[PDB]
C-alpha cells in the first residue's frame, strides 16, 4: 500500500538476477547484471524515475554486486536484494539534512520561511499544518497571506489558522504580494514572534510572471529557508516543477503532500537527489498531525514492503 | 464564525429599520422598509446573493413588516429581526426535501447516483465520504471511476475507498467515461450491490465537451439521482456552475463543500432556491464524518449567530 | 477621406452599367444590371457588407433601374448614380429614429442608460463624452463604474468625469458589477439626478460569462435604453459583436467610434440595418465634441464624396 | 488489417453466446443474449461506438436471435454470426443513398458543393482528389479557395490542382471567404463549368466563429450538396464534429479519410447512422485514386474479416 | 490631481517622523527614521514602487536626516519634507539626459527611431504626435507601418499622418515587419527625409515571437534610438514590460502615456531608475500637443502637490 | 513551378543591373549594384529570406560584380546572372555534407537517429519513408513510437510500417517517451538491427515542455544523428522552429517536406545556412520514393528555372 509500481519493478530486477544465479559457490557476472539493469532502466523510466537517479542506481548496484559470490545453497534473494536496498538508501540520503527546530532556536527572530509551489501542490494546508507543528514545539508563528488573487484559498487558510491560534496578515484582494510579506515580518518584529511563514501564489497572473514574483518576494523578505511543496500524485510533474523554482530561487527543503495515496513512487524517490535538498516533511493524511517529519527508514520500508 | 458578511448585512438592515421606529404604539411604515431594503439589495448583491433571492427576500420581508405596530416601550429589534429570520427560512425550504435512505431502500437495486461538478468542487473526496456514510447505514457501495483523464484524482479515490472497504471500478487512462460507469453497474448487478456512485470529469478535454459528456453518461447509466457538488468558497461561481449543469442534466440534490470556511454566505444561501433542489449534505471539515446531512435549523443559526 | 473602399466599389458599378448603356432613347436592360450587380456583390462582400444588406441593395437597385430609359445624349451617370444613392439611403433609414433628449425629458427620473460592447470598442471614453453632451443640454448625470476588473479604465473615466463635473460611483476592485449600478441609481434618486450611465465590462472573467453578466445588470437596473458601442475600424467584427449582444439584451441604439479613420465602410453601412437599431452618435475625433449626433445626410455625402 | 478492435469485440460476443449454446435441438434463450449483449455494450462504448448505434444493434440482434433453435450438431457460430452481420449491415444502410454523378448530370450548372470539417480532417487533399475523380467522369471543375487564412494549405491545393488541370479561384490572404466562393460561382457560370467545389476554413479566427462563417457561406452560395469530411483515426471526435456542423448547416454526405489505418472502427461504423447521411467516399491511401466511392459490401467484409 | 497614492504615502512618512520630533534643539534619531521608513516601504511596495527604488530612497533619506537637529520651535515639516523631496529628485535624474533635437541635427540622415511596447501602451498615437512635434521643429518625417497584422491600427495611423503631412510606408496585411521598415529607410534616403519612425507590433503572432521580431527589426534597421512606450495606468506592468524589451534590445528613452489620469504614480516614479533610461516625453491628454517633453521640475511638483 | 517568388525577385535584380549597364567596354559600377541590392534586400526579406543570408548574398554578389567589364555588344544578362547563381550556390553548400549510408555502415550497431520537429512538419510520414529508403539499401530498421500522446499519428505510423516490413516499438497511451526509445534500442541490440528511428512529440503536454522532453530523450538514447524536419510551406516558421530545437539539442541534418508545393522558397534557401546543417532529404510528393536525397544542382535549377 504505497509505492507499488516502484517496488514491483525493483523486485522484478532481483528475480531476474536470481534466475541467472540459479541457471548458473558461483559468482555474479557483470554481463548478467548489465542486462537485467537495462530492463530495470526501462521500467524505472516508465515509473517517473529521473534519468540521473536511474544512472546513480545502476552505478551503485553494479559496484555492489559485480565480483560477488553466492555460496551455493544459501539464499540468493537477500544478497541481491541487499545491494538494491543499499543503493536506494544512498540516493535518499544524498542531501545534507536540516534540523528545523535547532535552526530556528539558534537564529535571530523572526525566522522567515518562504514556500514555493504550483496550485494544487497542497501548499496552503501544508502551511497551516506546519504552523501547528511549530506551536506544539513552543514557537510563536505568524502567516503572511501573499497569495493575494485567491480569495477562496485565503478564507481556508484563515479558518485553519484561527483554530490553532495563529494570526494571518492579509491585505485586500489583488494586493502586492511582497508588501504583504514585509508587513507580516514587521508585525512579527513588534510582537516578538518566532517564525513567519509566507504563503505564495501558485500561478501567474495577467502581466505578473510567477518566477519573477518569487524573486521579488525573496529579495524583499530575505527568507532563512525556502521550502518547495509538491503533490506526490503528480508523478510526471513535481521534479520539473521543483527544477523551475530552484532556478529562480534556491530550494532548501521539500515537502511532499498526499504521499499515502502515491501508488507509483518514482518521482518521490527522485526529487531530493535531483534538487539536492532534503525532504523535511511528508503529508500522509488529512489531519493536522498527518504532516510528519520525514523519516528515511520509514520511507525505505514503505518502498520495499 | 461562518457567514459573517451575510449576517452583518442582515443585521445592518434590522438596525436601520429600528432607527426609523425610534425617531418615530407606532406603526412600521412601508416607505421606511422600502428605503432600508434598497440598501439591503446593494449589500446582498455584493455578497453573492442571486437577484431572484434578493427579490423573494424583499417580497417576504415587506409583506411581514408593513402594517405592523411596535408597542411603544417594547423590544423593536426582535419584531423586525423575526420577520427577517422567517424570510430567510422560507427561501431555504423552497425545494422539496429528499430522504436518501428511504429512496434507496424502496428502489430496485442498484440505486445509481451520478455526480456533477467542476474540478476543485471537492467532488472526489465527497464521493468517498458519502460511500462511507452509506455503509454506516447498512448499504453496500461501488464507485465508478469515470474521471478517466485524472490519474492523480483516481489514485486518491482508490486510497480512500480501500480504507472503507468499497470497490472502485476503473479502466485505463483516457478510457470512455460512460463505458466505465456501465461496467460498474453490471458489476453491481452481479454482486447484489445496493448503490453505484459515479465519479465524473470536472473539465473538458480535447474534443470532449464537458456538458456533452455528462449527457452521454446520463443516457448510458440512467441515474436515479443526480447530485451537483460545489465549493462554498467559490461564492461568485457555484450558482452559475449549477445552472450550466442543470441545463444539460437536471439536478436533484446539492452538496456544498468547505462550508466551515465560508465567511461570506450569499451563494450558499441562494443555490437551493435558484436550482430548485435541496441541499443534501454539507462538508464542514476534512474527516469522513465531516460530511453532514443538511440541517435547516443548524444552517439558520449559523447565519444569524 | 473616409469610406474609400465602399465608394470605389459603388462607383465601379455605376461605370459598368454606363458602359452597357453606351455600347447600346435606349432602355436599361435587366440582364445588364443583373450582371453588374453580381460583380458588385463580390466587391461589397469583400468590403464587410453584410449579405442581407447586399440583398436589400440588389432588390432596391433592380427595382429602380429596370425599365428606365436614358434619353440618348443626356447624362447617364446621374440617372444610374441616383438609383444607387436612393438605395443606400433607404438601408440607412430603416430603423425607427430616437430623439434622446425628448425621451429623457418625458421620462421619470432617473433615465438609465446601459452600454454594451467589447473592450477596444471605445466604450469608456464614449460614456464620458456623452455625459458632457448631456450636461451641455441641461441634464444632470451620474456614471456607474461597473467595469470592476479594469482599474486602469476606471482611473481614466474618473479623470474625464472630474473635468466635466460628473460624479462616478465606484466600489473596490473586483466588486459585483450589478451592485455598483444599483448603487448609482439609488444615489441618483436621492439627489434628483436626471440620467444614469452604466459603464460595463467588455470581456469575460474567470467564471463570469460576459453575456450572462449583461443579463444580470439589465435585470437589476431595468435600463430605459441599451446602447451598443462599436469600433468602426474593426470592420470584420462590429456586426457579429452587436448580434451577440442583441441576443442577450435587446439593443436600442448604436454608437460607432473612430469613424473618421474608417477607410472601408461596409460594416458601418450595414450595422443599423442588421441590428434594426438607429445609429445615435458617431465618434469622429479625440475631443469631447467629437461625438456627434448621427446625421444621415452627412453620412451619405461622406459615402458618395 | 483495419477495424481490429471492433471485429475482436463482435467476435467475442459470438463466442460468448456460442458457449451458452454448448453448455446447453436447443433454443437460444433471451436471458443468455441479454447478458452477452451487456458485455458487448461495454466493449463497443470503449471502441467509440455511439450509444444510439449500440442501442440499435442490441434491438436488432435480440430480435434476430431470440426464439431461434440450433439443430444440435450443426454449426452454431454461423447462425449467431449471421444475425450480427445483418444487424451491422442494417445500421450502415440506414441513410438514403446518393448517386453523385446522376445528381450532377440532371442539375442546372454549376452544381456547387460545399465542404465542412475541422483542420486535420484531410479536407484540402480530399477536394483535389474529388476534382480529379469528377474530371475522369467527364465533368469540368473549379475550386474556390475559401480557406483564406491558411496560405500553406492553399499553396498545396494550388499545386495539386495545376497537375490535374483544374482552376483555383483565390483572393489575397485574409479575404472574405464567402466573396471568394461567390466569385468562383460567377467564373463557373461564365465558362460553362459543371461543378464548383468550396474549400472552407477548419478553425475559428479572431472574431470569426467557425459555425457562423459556415452559415454565411451557405447563405451566399446556396450549395446543392454539403459534404462533411472527417479523419477516421480521430475516433473519439468525428461524430461530435459532424454533429456540430450538422447543427449549423445540414450535412448531405460524408467522406472519411485515412480509413486504411483505422485499427478501431467504432466511430466509422457509427457516423452515418448518427448524422443520417450516407458515406460517399472513403480515403484509403495517399494517391489520387485512393479516394474510392463507398462500397457497403467491401466495408462489411473489412469489419468481419 | 495625479500621483495621489504616492503623495499621500510620502506625506504620511513626514508626519510620522514629525511626531517623533514633537514627543521628543533636539536631534533626529536614526532609530526613529528606520521605523518610519519600514512603514514607508510597505506603503510604496503597495503603490507599485520597485524594490530597488524603495532601497535607494531609504539610503538617501537616511543619509540626509540622521544627525540632523531641529531647532526647537522652528518648522519641522519642511526640514524632513526637504530631505524626501531631494531623495525623490535624485532618483528621477539618475539617467543621462538626451536632447533629441540636437542628436537629430548632428546625425547623418535619416535618423531612425524604433518604438517598442505592448498593445494598449498608446504606441501608435504617440508616434503620430511625435511626428507632428518633429515637424513643428523643422524636421521632415516618414513613418514605417511595421505593425503589419493590425489593419485597424494602421488605418488610424494613416489618418493622423495625412492630417499633419507625413507619409506612411506600408505593405499588405501580414507583410514582413523588417522589410517594411527597410523600405521606409530607403524611401527616406531617396527623398532627403530627416527622421524615420518605426511603428512595431505589440503582441506575438502564430510562430512569430515578439522579442525575436524586435531583434530582427533592430538588426535590419540599425536604429539610432530605441524608445519604449508604456501606459502609466498599467502601474503593475510597465516596469516589467520595459525589462523584457530592454533584455532583447537596449532601451534609450521612455515615453509614458495617459499620465494625467495616473492617480497612483509608483511605477512612473520607478521606471527611469530601473531601466536606466530618461523619460523623453509624457502624454498628458488627447490632443497632439498633449505629448510634452519631460520636465523634471514639473514632475516633482505634481508628485508633491 | 516551385520557388516562383524567390526566382522572380532574383531576376528583377538582374534586370535592374542590366538596365544600368545599358543606359551606360563599360564597367559595372559599385554604386549601381549597391542600389539594386538595396531593392533586392527589401524583396528577399518579404520572401522569408533570413537577414544573415541576405547579408551573405550582398557580400558575395558585390565581390563578384564590382570591377567587372561588360564587353560592349555581348550578353550582359549572363555575366550578372552568373554572379547571382554562384552566390546562391555558395550559401547552399556552406554546411559540411553527410553521407548517411557510409556513416551507418561504419558505425557500431544500432545507429540511432532522433527526429525533432513540430506537429504538421510531416515528421511521422517522413520517418516511415526513410525507413523504406534504408531497407532498399540493405539496412534493417526499427521505429520507436515516442510520440505517446497521439494515438492517431501512431496508428498511421503502424500502418505504413507494416507495409514495408519494419517493426514499431510502442507502449500504452501517455507512456514515458524516453522509456519507449530506450526499449526500442534494447530490442534492436537483441536482434542485430542496424538502425533505430525515434518518432518524437511535436507539441508540449500539460507539465511536459517540448524542449525539456527532447533533452531527456537525447540524454537517454545518445543518438548518432539528430534530424530536424520542417514543412516548406510554413515559410515564416521553419527557420525559427529549427533555431529553438537546435538550442535544446544540436541539429545534424534537415529534411524539408512538401517542397514541390513551395511557391516562395526564401525559407528553404535559408535554413541550411542559418542552422549550419546540410539538407539530407527533400519531400517532393506523397509516395514513398518521393523522399529524395538532397541534390544541390537539382535545387539550384529549380530556383533559377
Amino acid at each position: 500500500s504505497m509505492f507499488g509500481k516502484l517496488r514491483e519493478k525493483l523486485k522484478s530486477f532481483v528475480k531476474r538476477v536470481e534466475e541467472e544465479v540459479e541457471k548458473e559457490t558461483v559468482e555474479i557476472k557483470e554481463k548478467d547484471v548489465d542486462k537485467a539493469l537495462d530492463e530495470l532502466e526501462i521500467d524505472l523510466l516508465e515509473a517517473d524515475v529521473a534519468l540521473e537517479v536511474v544512472d546513480a542506481l545502476r552505478e551503485k548496484i553494479k559496484q555492489k554486486l559485480v565480483g560477488k559470490k553466492v555460496r551455493i545453497g544459501t539464499d540468493k534473494g537477500k544478497i541481491i536484494e541487499e545491494a538494491v536496498k543499499e543503493a536506494v538508501s544512498e540516493i535518499l540520503e544524498t542531501s545534507r539534512r536540516i534540523d528545523l527546530i535547532e535552526e530556528i532556536r539558534k537564529a535571530e527572530k523572526p525566522y522567515v520561511i518562504m514556500f514555493v509551489g504550483f496550485n494544487g501542490s497542497g501548499k496552503t494546508t501544508t502551511i497551516a499544518k506546519l504552523a501547528n507543528w511549530l506551536k506544539n514545539h513552543g514557537f510563536s508563528v505568524v502567516i503572511a497571506a501573499s497569495d493575494t488573487f485567491r480569495a477562496g484559498a485565503i478564507e481556508q487558510l484563515e479558518e485553519h489558522a484561527k483554530r490553532i491560534g495563529v494570526k494571518v496578515i492579509k491585505h485586500s484582494y489583488g494586493a502586492d504580494p511582497a508588501a504583504v510579506a514585509y508587513d507580516a515580518i514587521q508585525h512579527a518584529k513588534a510582537r516578538g514572534i518566532d517564525v513567519v511563514l509566507i504563503d505564495t501564489a501558485g500561478r501567474s497572473e495577467t502581466n505578473r510572471n510567477l518566477m519573477d514574483e518569487m524573486k521579488k518576494i525573496a529579495r524583499v523578505t530575505k527568507p532563512n529557508l525556502v521550502i518547495f511543496v509538491g503533490d506526490a500524485l503528480a508523478g510526471n510533474a513535481i521534479v520539473e516543477q521543483a527544477r523551475q523554482f530552484n532556478e529562480a530561487v534556491k530550494i532548501d527543503g521539500i515537502i511532499l503532500t498526499k504521499l499515502d495515496a502515491d501508488a507509483r513512487g518514482g518521482a518521490a524517490l527522485s526529487i531530493s537527489y535531483v534538487i539536492d535538498a532534503p525532504i523535511l516533511f511528508v503529508g500522509v493524511g488529512q489531519g493536522y498531525d498527518d504532516l510528519r517529519p520525514f523519516e528515511k527508514e520509514w520511507f525505505l520500508e514503505r518502498i520495499f514492503g
